[PDB]
């Protein structure tokens, strides 16, 4: 081809990694698995509405919320409508389809100031624009525009089988070779099924030089026809009590059903228990630094495809439903795992048992592989359950390495509408972590959604993106999925991205660059070269305009160098602001943007997007917390952009600028800031009360993570009375954060109780509960989201805080009093954990 050669070095620049490139393999699954996505790509890329992908209409399907309807003005919205200069208000039924607005007097109505439209046959009450709107409180403005061309999307042009083997596996261990280096070393190679190891053998141990040899068959007592696909060849190597030094994996059972062979020289992994870098299929590509062990497979030879009870004891069904009822951390037992198995057909009517039941299933034994086949294709029951995210999620777990048990989770996850994708998108994206194949239906799934939708799939590329940059375990396999995405996404996004990236990179030399001329606050020549830079990037290839990664609806322009600066911190983050590019946008707010190397923003997307979905649980339940998850992408290795929150400072620097620094911390500060930010009495009391609910929020979604003891240069209020956390990629004691400051604000002082604190705790304790009415799925997106997004070799200690902190099997009167103990330590303390932190 000729036209490749622009296109795949375009690709690559895009991705930020050389999909094609064959310099890190020892087979050939990858290549394999760009040929095995096309038709999935081909498929979506045919399927999907030309003209509604081009306007990617935003739209949910959820009940409009009580607080929403609330705010309903006699059944009632108000929408202005934009022409040239002039432009007129007209009255609405949150009923009324755009079409039925339309002919109220062919074009389409675009949002003021996004890329953002209202078409389609939904009410306007179901796009999240309007939603959005009533949410802050401001009044809908649309324009009559031209709808977009489809035209821009266009896409261019693209012999002995194993159950017959009754041999006893075994592997040659040839030795081992770190090119550099006074202890002993041995290899422990073990089969693995998700996190289950099914068999273990060893070397004996041998001097630690920079080359070892054993030459010995590693024999193993599971049979060959035993070993199930998705199986792990995990060799690992310890010194010498023993350390744990290197790892290294090879699926037994590769990508077409064949058993593996043959000679192996695979490099491997250093270390600095459950995480998911532990269950990679890659090999480290650092060949010149890295310790490589020498392996031989042989005995081709094949895995094939395949084509009852319900009357049980009381003291037993119990026992069952029991089991079935406790929460997804909890470990069953030889006794659970043998009940389960027996009552397999009674398990299969709980789709809450799907977890522990397959769980429960002995994977080193091929007929019982067989009986866990028969039993999923006999799946009415779960066929038909209501969808179930926290049940689907732990399907997709670690725990879970059977495609088959997979698949059923994706299946569930088909009926997501696109507005439940974007809530679950980042944590599926990790999910794709677990899956023992780079080909999978949650990566097709994932490719599929995302081409069908110009949002998700504009997420799903700074999702994988993210990951491509910095994480050498699985860039080739997040490559090869955004690759097929890129191939599917049309002209038009491809440009887009382009832009997007040569932007970021653009900004994150200015930022590399600007940091290096720092001694650890800002230097007058700082301020000289960094305005200097911005101004002489600007010049010559920075362009009219690209969109706001972290918000798409949002095309930024020309910068306002006036505006940006460098904190006074040590990691010198940058503080850019942008004029919006878009002429019909009537704000004059500049958007902004900050860039920061030196923490791993990787933890703060995790957090963020954990929030988010407090924030729809709450939802489900009418509350509204006002918590602010701004927008953050990580883009690169400790690199990244965050949204600038407009009329917003820290608490601390609310407390630096009343009573100076050594905080002698008082505490009418913040109430009298919130005075002096205040216009009116009416604008000083919503304030007052939305600080009510967003200090609440903040207060339950941070214990419940763990992540409330926190330094308050690290918590921001806007100046309309939004409490925030922030910095997140950090993370005597005390639960969350409520000072006497805040409950000042609340009107309360050491030991009182004001109208507003008393709402507080009933907003508290609503809050606290309704997440707990959803204690399964919480625990397994914490589980998840420390397994993918935080290396710290991650233990089950770790995990179990969130049972403990959503008080699991207690009632819910015994858990309210639980939470009102935190509020009343916190109480208890005042400026104690504040003031320690000074030092
Ligand atoms: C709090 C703050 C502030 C700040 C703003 C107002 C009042 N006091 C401090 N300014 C900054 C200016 C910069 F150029 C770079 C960073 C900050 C900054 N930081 C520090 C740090 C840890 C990098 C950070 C992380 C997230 C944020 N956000 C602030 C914008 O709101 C969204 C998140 C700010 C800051």
């Amino acid at each position: 081809s000729e036209e490749s050669q622009a296109f795949q070095r375009q690709l690559t620049a895009l991705i930020g990694y050389d999909v094609t490139d064959v310099s890190n393999v020892h087979d050939d699954e990858l290549e394999f698995t760009r040929r095995g996505l096309v038709t999935p790509r081909m498929a979506e890329v045919a399927s999907r509405d030309p003209k509604l992908y081009a306007m990617h209409p935003w739209v949910t399907s959820k009940p409009l919320p009580e607080y929403l309807w609330k705010k309903i003005a006699n059944n009632c919205i108000f929408i202005v409508i934009h022409r040239s200069t002039t432009s007129q208000t007209i009255k609405v039924s949150p009923d009324d389809t755009p079409g039925a607005i339309l002919q109220s007097f062919d074009f389409v109505l675009r949002v003021c100031g996004r890329d953002e439209y209202l078409v389609g046959e939904t009410p306007i009450k179901n796009f999240q624009w309007v939603r959005h709107c009533l949410k802050n409180g401001e009044e809908i403005h649309v324009v009559l525009d031209t709808p977009p061309d489809p035209a821009l999307d266009e896409v261019r042009k693209e012999t002995v089988s194993l159950w017959d083997c009754d041999r006893k596996f075994r592997v040659k261990i040839r030795g081992i070779d770190i090119p550099v280096l006074d202890l002993t070393v041995f290899v422990e190679a073990n089969i693995q099924h998700g996190q289950q190891v099914l068999c273990q053998r060893r070397t004996s141990p041998k001097p630690f030089t920079e080359e070892v040899l054993w030459n010995v068959w590693l024999e193993f007592s599971i049979k060959i026809k035993d070993l199930p696909k998705g199986a792990l060849l995990n060799l690992q190597i310890y010194c010498g009590k023993v350390q744990l030094l290197y790892y290294v994996n090879l699926l037994l059972i590769d990508h077409r059903f064949l058993l593996r062979r043959g000679e192996y020289v695979l490099h491997m992994w250093q270390i600095s228990s459950f995480n998911a870098d532990k269950l990679t299929s890659a090999t480290n590509p650092d060949k010149e630094n890295s310790m490589s062990i020498s392996i031989l497979l042989d005995n081709p030879i094949a895995l094939p495809k395949h084509q009852v009870r319900a009357e049980m004891p009381n003291q037993l069904r119990k026992q069952l439903e029991a089991i079935i009822a406790t929460d997804p951390l909890n470990p069953l037992t030889a006794e659970d795992k043998e009940l389960l198995w027996h009552f397999r057909y009674e398990s299969l009517k709980h789709p809450k048992a799907y977890p522990k039941l397959f769980s429960s299933v002995k994977w080193g034994q091929q007929e019982i592989v067989a009986k866990t086949y028969q039993l999923l294709a006999r799946r009415e029951v779960w066929d038909q359950s209501a969808l179930d995210v926290g049940l689907t999620m732990q399907l997709l777990d670690c725990n879970f390495s059977d495609e088959n048990v997979r698949a059923i989770a994706v299946q569930k996850l088909e009926s997501l509408e696109d507005d439940d994708v974007l809530h679950y998108l980042l944590q599926l994206v990790q999910a794709v972590k677990f899956e023992p194949y780079h080909d999978s239906a949650l990566a097709r799934f994932l490719l599929k959604r995302g081409l069908r939708n110009k949002r998700i799939g504009h997420f799903l590329f700074w999702f994988l993106r993210s990951e491509i940059a910095q994480s050498r375990h699985y860039q080739q396999r997040f490559a090869v999925i955004l690759e097929a995405y890129l191939r599917g996404c049309g002209t038009a996004m491809l440009h887009d991205f382009t832009q997007q990236v040569q932007v970021i990179e653009m900004l994150q030399k200015v930022t590399l660059d600007i940091k290096s001329l720092s001694a650890e606050d800002v230097s007058s020549q700082v301020i000289s070269q960094l305005k200097q830079k911005l101004e002489n990037l600007q010049n010559s290839q920075l362009p009219e305009s690209f969109r706001v990664p972290y918000d798409p609806g949002l095309k930024a322009g020309a910068l306002a160098i006036e505006k940006c600066k460098v904190m006074a911190s040590k990691k010198k983050p940058l503080w850019l602001e942008f004029k919006c590019a878009d002429p019909t946008a009537l704000s004059n707010e500049t958007i902004g943007i900050i860039f920061k190397h030196g923490d791993d923003l990787r933890q703060d997307m995790l957090i963020l997007q954990i929030l988010r979905i407090m924030e729809s649980i709450w939802e489900t339940e009418s509350l509204d917390l006002c918590l602010l998850p701004y927008g953050c992408i990580s883009t690169g290795d400790k690199i990244g952009m965050i949204e600038i929150v407009k009329d917003a400072t820290t608490i601390a620097k609310i407390q630096q600028s009343t009573v100076g620094n050594t905080g002698a911390f008082k505490d009418e500060v913040l109430n009298h800031w919130l005075k002096e930010k205040s216009p009116t009495e009416e604008k000083f009391q919503a304030a007052v009360e939305r600080f009510v609910y967003s200090c609440a929020g903040y207060c339950v979604a941070t214990f419940v993570l763990g992540i409330g003891d926190r330094h308050n240069d690290n918590i921001m209020i806007t100046e309309t009375g939004n409490l925030f956390h922030i910095d997140f990629g950090h993370i005597e004691r005390v639960p969350f954060v409520l000072t006497p400051d805040f409950l000042f604000v609340m009107g309360t002082s050491g030991k009182k109780t004001s109208p507003h604190f008393q709402k507080f705790q009933d907003i508290c304790v609503k809050a606290y509960l309704a997440l707990r009415h959803h204690t399964n799925l919480l625990i397994i997106l914490f589980s998840m989201m420390l397994m993918t997004g935080m290396p710290q070799l991650t233990s089950k200690e770790d995990i179990e805080y969130i049972r403990d902190a959503l008080t699991v099997g207690k009632n819910e009167e015994d858990a309210k009093k639980y939470f009102l103990d935190q509020i009343e330590v916190c109480r208890d303390k005042g400026w104690t954990v504040q003031f320690n932190w000074f030092l």
